[PDB]
């Protein structure tokens, strides 16, 4: 039984930057209606916040991003966020996170970072920035080495970049904010279409 | 009140390994002529020091590279360096800037190296090396998850890469060597010309 | 006097992952008729083991890869193995190995991994994985600034890389998996090709 069923379900993870006009509920039953039911809220604005909140009886698994300390951390869980996501590995969030049980996907690159991870218990990892560092290449070389992770992939990925993340094995989903421009016809669109980019 | 405003200011950081018949004092003029006050003298050679020495009034804002321990930053502050460069993060060395109350700028590359440098209060990162690793991807996916990092991409960098390094928000300047190839009419051209390929 | 040696002498160091056919004192052989005695067999698979005791007399200098804990360690070293490898740096591991008196190759890819492995003692790293990483344009910046290391890469090099790899001056010798893909006639032709690649 997995916290993150729901993610490993979608394959694909869309982060909002909240601007403030945002349909909400309106994306909500987009997503849902489209396989896809996980989304990500960057806390690089207060406002993020208030869409987790506005958020919280969606039916989404919810997860938080750009939890860079402790208290960002706490704040978001109890703006109804299910799990934690930071650019990199911070052992005082995962000490946060393992305190309150809720998943955290610490941001990592390298090998050794990958171990560090691991040495905390974590094996579910972002991969970020995941274009400018290869992303799919480095997946592959992590999947032979590293058969007990996976890895949430983000940063620059472009829809056709997708059929090639799909054949990896060690893929928990895509995370990107790409999936998320537009008006909710177009948006629903980019789902669709990324939802079907993976698994063919 | 910024004390890296110089470098600030050029956007651009030439970087210098000494072999010993360099003209230092005609380099200086040319430089500080064409708006670049800022100048790094790379500690690969025990030159190296005998250049920062001969500089030391030169009205440049002379930094130190390659500085790999406490002690070889000491000795760079008292052959006239005014900030210091290493190719990674030495906790040591941000010991001894601190101490001596002078920049540090500590190479980085991945979002837990920027987190660890954060934590010791450094804002002012080098990226190294900057263009095996995608430098201008790399430090676009970090202007909007560590908006309070300015860095300094070296390595590898070509001037046909400016103009996309001058579009970033979060750039204290770029650096290298390629800059101070050939004679002194050459590196002003050089400098002429990468000092226009930043902001256009 | 270099324990390393051997390796240094090929240049070239094939990873066998043993799925439990192969005429191992077969491929030894052909290793070593061809200049390149150093071998690497993965212990992503318990036969990794039997594979190195299988070998033990075969004259090969025999590392153990993906070695991923001291325990781990231990044991391949128990069974005939005389350098150990991990994809990252593991301090324990480095314990061991020092404990053991045997080489350790940690996995390395940042400029601060470099001085951190350093740090240890160690200055024969692995650089993993190299191709996503760009590792011919990445070796040629720590060639500068780490003068002191000697590299060895591997993850995703083929035959098309050597000759690149092949000017570097901090080259311990390039690892891959590639060469041993076919029949005993088949990985003699890419060892003598790859040999041939390098040092031209």
């Amino acid at each position: 039984m997995d916290p993150l069923a729901v993610l490993a379900e979608s394959r694909l993870l869309p982060l909002l930057t909240v601007r403030g006009g945002e349909d909400l509920l309106g994306l909500a039953r987009v997503l849902e209606e489209e396989g896809v039911g996980a989304l990500e809220i960057t806390l690089r604005t207060e406002k993020g916040l208030e869409a987790l909140k506005a958020l919280r009886k969606s039916g989404l698994l919810l997860g938080a991003g750009t939890v860079r300390s402790p208290k960002e951390a706490e704040a978001a869980l109890e703006a109804g966020a299910a799990f934690l996501v930071s650019p990199g590995l911070l052992e005082e969030v995962a000490a946060l996170a393992q305190a309150r049980g809720v998943p955290y996907l610490p941001g990592v690159l390298t090998p050794t970072e990958v171990e560090r991870a691991l040495a905390l218990g974590l094996s579910a990892l972002k991969f970020f920035p995941a274009e400018p560092f290869q992303g799919v290449r480095v997946l592959r070389a992590y999947a032979e080495v590293f058969p007990e992770v996976r890895f949430l992939p983000t940063g620059g990925i472009k829809e056709e970049h997708l059929p090639h993340y799909a054949a990896l094995p060690n893929l928990l989903a895509v995370g990107g904010s790409w999936l998320l421009q537009g008006n909710l016809e177009a948006v629903r669109a980019k789902v669709r279409a990324a939802k079907a980019l993976l698994s063919p």
